[PDB]
């Protein structure tokens, strides 16, 4: 099959659900976009047309994002 187009992508390994408000809640199995980082154990992307930060102890990174710089190494 040809996709088209893929980029950085996780999964979530549990459910998570909203506390605060922005918070971005998942559901294991639930692909969670890409696009930014804001903390250092907190992400950015799009999920059902809502835009906010969830957290990395609970999804993991399959594709290593483009960013480059310095990091744990």
């Amino acid at each position: 099959g040809s996709s088209g187009s893929s980029g950085p992508c996780c999964r979530a390994l549990y459910d998570f659900e909203p506390e605060n408000e922005g918070e971005l809640g998942f559901k294991e199995g639930d692909i969670i976009t890409l696009t930014n980082q804001i903390d250092e154990n907190w992400y950015e992307g799009m999920l059902h047309g809502h835009s906010g930060f969830f957290p990395i102890n609970y999804v993991e990174i399959l594709v290593a994002l483009p960013h480059s710089g310095p990091s744990s190494g």
